């Protein structure tokens, strides 16, 4: 649209191209997504420090542009830049702290993300990290292949979604974040599934195959089969070295199979892992 000179293609998303753009009324650099209206108009109203601010919604000539605040880098790029040294733990801890603050905010207005991953986690030079694309998956889709036929990752999907629950809760977000948490620590994807049954089975081999004892009602889920192989749970000390006892208790609590048992975001901010949070500035050049 006309009020915006786009100055860069930032990237192909799930729903559209994103451009860095110079709003020439306000003069402000801004991120322009080219893509329900009741829904995405609702989002304009939920602003948190750790949620990427939806500035405007432009439905002109029956198209959809969403104008957001601009952040300089995403988490996935930053994990790749920090591959040989790893992200320092005080940084990992503070980023997790902030994310749970943002999750705790949306979850109380009953907005889920439900497609979290390193790629829609965005960071600035200050030491802040924000959550991007919140509320959109509800508004349209979360599809299997994007608009450019890229396969949407299954790596972070909560197992009740994989097992065919259609009434996900906010717990599916705490699941994903446990997966991103573990990955920030090991420098290696927790559950790197390449199909839905590979994803299911990758979870099972590590956490153990779920039954009626740990997960009440799993065996009557839509896509549960009695023929699932029965694997044994692994020790978290083998799964996420060198994470400490506090981190691992937290991580297993976010990775609980039963969604009712899985730790809430508000409760995670009170876990002893976060007793010593600081806010460090990260090493990042632009
Ligand atoms: C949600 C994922 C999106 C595309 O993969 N990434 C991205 N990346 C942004 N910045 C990453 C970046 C900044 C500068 C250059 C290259 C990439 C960004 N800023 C605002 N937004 C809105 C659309 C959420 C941004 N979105």
């Amino acid at each position: 649209m006309e009020n915006f000179q786009k100055v860069e293609k930032i990237g192909e998303g799930t729903y559209g191209v994103v451009y860095k753009a110079r709003n020439k009324l306000t003069g402000e650099v801004v991120a322009l997504k080219k893509i329900a209206i009741r829904e995405i108009s609702l989002l304009k109203e939920l602003n948190h420090p750790n949620i990427v601010k939806l500035l405007d919604v432009i439905h002109t000539e029956n198209k959809l542009y969403l104008v957001f605040e601009f952040l300089h880098q995403d988490l996935k790029k930053f994990m790749d830049a920090s591959a040989l040294t790893g992200i320092p733990l005080p940084l990992i801890k503070s980023y997790l702290f902030q994310l749970l603050q943002g999750l705790a905010f949306c979850h109380s207005h009953r907005v889920l993300h439900r497609d979290l991953k390193p790629q829609n986690l965005l960071i600035n030079t200050e030491g802040a990290i924000k959550l991007a694309d919140f509320g959109l998956a509800r508004a349209f889709g979360v599809p299997v292949r994007t608009y450019t036929h890229e396969v949407v990752t299954l790596w972070y999907r909560a197992p009740e979604i994989l097992l065919g629950c259609k009434y996900y809760s906010t717990a599916v977000d705490i699941w994903s974040l446990g997966c991103i948490f573990a990955e920030m620590v090991t420098r290696r994807a927790l559950f790197p599934g390449d199909s839905e049954i590979d994803q299911l089975f990758r979870i099972f081999r590590t956490l153990g195959t779920p039954d009626e004892v740990v997960w009440p009602g799993v065996t009557s889920m839509p896509d549960y089969k009695p023929s699932f192989p029965k694997w044994a749970r692994q020790d978290f000390s083998k799964v996420v070295p060198p994470l400490d006892e506090d981190g691992r208790s937290l991580l297993s609590q976010m990775l609980h199979y039963d969604p009712n048992k899985r730790i809430s975001a508000k409760a995670a901010l009170a876990h002893p892992f976060f007793q010593d949070v600081t806010k460090p500035v990260p090493h990042l050049r632009l």
